[PDB]
């Protein structure tokens, strides 16, 4: 399958992982797909596209973010 959005689980908003590929096809999917694989209590999700990434492939560049208990804000 094709790989739109991607997400990272970090223990915080200014720490950066290496991207996982996402199987939602939009946004909105994809934000329910990243919740559902959230592994921790209190942990920050990041979403973003392949152009969200580095050249090493860090989520630097996230298009929306959730705080554990909030809900998603996206970039604009």
């Amino acid at each position: 399958t094709n790989v739109v959005y991607y997400f990272t689980e970090t223990n915080n908003i200014n720490a950066y992982a290496t991207a996982e590929a996402l199987k939602a096809q939009t946004l909105a999917d994809a934000k329910r797909e990243a919740s559902r694989r959230q592994c921790f209590q209190g942990t920050t999700l990041k979403i973003g596209t392949i152009y969200s990434l580095n050249s090493d492939g860090l989520l630097v560049d996230e298009i929306t973010s959730k705080e554990d208990g909030k809900k998603w804000v996206d970039r604009y």
